[PDB]
């Protein structure tokens, strides 16, 4: 298997082979593995050593291995899906219960207005380079200028606009850019290896800016984020129980008897750098994580049959009926917050509640009985799981679990 290009073999006095990187500059025992087919190792005008492909035209800080690739087309498939499912995006809407999620929208779509600048700016992009383009044009913007209105470009505004938002929400998690990753593909992450990209922050400070510039402007994304990352933004305790919802194994070995921020701390800073100056986090506090979430992602009317097909169960189809009174009975806004309770997310999988997937594969929608009745129902997200204790009436079953989903406690 031939060496890269840049690359030499030789052998030392004691026999031993070895290999020199002309490139790099550097002295190995350990053969270099080929590169995949069309990468070609370039340098930049600066001497830093970057790859591309020459069938994408894309480019990477990151060596180009089996792994890295498998990563980039399980990230193209995904792509793909959201962007095929599209439609269905532009379908999404926004607008004792103490919670008031339509007011607080209210008041904040006027703090926005408040805040709004006399339009407007253009931003100039295409489809195929979408991601650097948007990239530049947006780093190239002041802070008041990307208050204005948006005239977004592919050489009415609104919907552009709108499709601007769902394409790039979409290729910011491109794993050849090297910022984030998955703890499974289940669980979103900043990767702490973005280093490898010497441009890391600058562009975490764009997608700070992006993020903050969806609420701002009323646009939804298509992201899978985390809850903790919405927390995050609403500087809100990322506690013990977080851990479950990102790294169910990890969580597990803790519960046995600060590593959700430790690793990520210069990308995090850069991401509110961007985010803050755009639209700062602090105003945004009357808002809970799972309010944010559906702010950013749009609310959805859920199948119900689709819902009931595809749940699994220490019980049955036959105070579970109860359940599915009480999803009957409750409005779209509280049923994307009961689908948050249960799956840690307002998004759906575009196939629906079948193609439902798990922190180590497809899971179910999944309800189980467990503890008393003085209990509030418990949920583990990473499983889409609804522990639910034995109630003897339905006005308690829907008092407790509405009780849970509105997090009163």
């Amino acid at each position: 298997a031939p060496l890269p290009p840049g690359w030499e073999q030789r052998v030392d006095q004691h026999g031993r082979v070895y290999y020199v990187d002309h490139v790099e500059k550097r002295t190995t025992w350990d053969r270099p593995e080929p590169l995949p087919p069309g990468w070609e190792r370039r340098v930049d005008n600066m001497g830093r050593i970057y790859y591309v492909d020459h069938f994408t035209r894309t480019t990477t800080w990151q060596r180009p291995t089996l792994e890295s690739v498998r990563n980039y087309e399980q990230w193209q498939l995904q792509r793909s899906q959201l962007q095929g499912a599209m439609q269905q995006f532009n379908q999404r809407f926004i607008y004792a219960y103490v919670r008031d999620f339509k007011a607080k929208v209210q008041y904040f779509r006027f703090w926005c207005q408040q805040l709004a600048m006399p339009q407007h700016i253009k931003i100039t992009v295409t489809r195929k380079t979408l991601f650097e383009d948007s990239f530049q044009q947006i780093m190239s913007f002041s802070p008041q200028d990307l208050r204005r209105r948006l005239w977004v470009i592919f050489p009415d505004y609104g919907g552009v606009a709108r499709e601007w938002f769902f394409l790039l929400s979409h290729e910011v998690l491109n794993p050849m850019y090297c910022l984030f990753e998955y703890a499974d593909n289940y669980c979103l992450q900043i990767n702490p290896a973005s280093y490898i990209n010497p441009d890391h922050l600058k562009y975490f400070r764009f997608i700070g800016r992006f993020i903050a510039m969806a609420l701002f402007h009323g646009k939804f994304i298509d992201t899978g984020f985390s809850l903790p990352f919405y927390k995050r933004i609403l500087n809100k305790p990322v506690g013990l129980k977080d851990l479950e919802s990102i790294d169910p194994e990890f969580y597990n070995s803790l519960i046995w008897v600060w590593r959700l921020s430790r690793g990520v701390e210069e990308q995090t800073q850069a991401f509110f750098e961007g985010f803050n100056e755009i639209l700062p986090q602090q105003y945004l506090q009357y808002f809970d994580a799972k309010e944010l979430e559906v702010l950013l992602c749009g609310m959805q009317e859920i199948d119900l049959n689709d819902w009931q097909r595809h749940a699994i169960y220490h019980y049955t189809r036959t105070q579970i009926m109860w359940f599915w009174q009480f999803v009957k009975e409750i409005d779209n806004e509280k049923r994307m917050r009961l689908l948050q309770f249960v799956t840690g997310t307002c998004r759906l999988p575009v196939g629906g509640f079948a193609d439902l997937m798990g922190s180590n594969g497809p899971q179910k929608f999944c309800i189980e009985k467990v503890g008393k009745e003085n209990w509030l129902p418990r949920s583990h997200t990473c499983f889409n799981r609804l522990d639910l204790p034995p109630y003897k009436s339905y006005e308690q079953l829907k008092e407790k679990l509405l009780f849970a989903i509105e997090e009163t406690e």
